[PDB]
């Protein structure tokens, strides 16, 4: 089980969990579990489990977009954004 | 460029403008315009500026998905979500 893309993202990031959750509500298709199934799912670092669950359900590409978004607004550097886009 | 599936969901959404633009931040790819350039360009209706604009960029599916996610969180019905995504 290579989770290597989630725990990179998961470590990137600058959101809150706030944040990152409201970005999972939206990306979430329907064969995902919903961020409340997420949350109580949740050992450790909830944060890790929502990226490990978006890869297994193949939308870590889109919620890695949704995060990139988010921290475009808060003035993250584009290039930095570019890295987390190239490995994530 | 036919804006049925456009319109029709800003005559279905119950969300706010707001709302409405946090989901269309997630989503949004490189290649669309930000929210801000669709609310400044807006000359009628925002929300349906904003489908317009993703029924363009190929994104209304993944906008219609994330409104659907909120919209059910809001315990609006499961088969009202359903119609809106059949249609759009």
């Amino acid at each position: 089980a290579d989770y290597s893309r989630a725990e990179a993202l998961a470590a990137w990031t600058r959101l809150s969990d706030e944040f990152i959750g409201n970005c999972y509500v939206s990306v979430r298709p329907r064969h995902a579990p919903a961020w409340e199934v997420v949350v109580a799912s949740a050992a450790g670092s909830l944060r890790l489990e929502a990226f490990k669950r978006a890869h297994d359900h193949d939308f870590l590409d889109r919620l890695a977009v949704a995060i990139g978004n988010w921290e475009q607004k808060a003035q993250r550097p584009d290039h930095e954004i570019a890295q987390m886009l190239d490995q994530v």
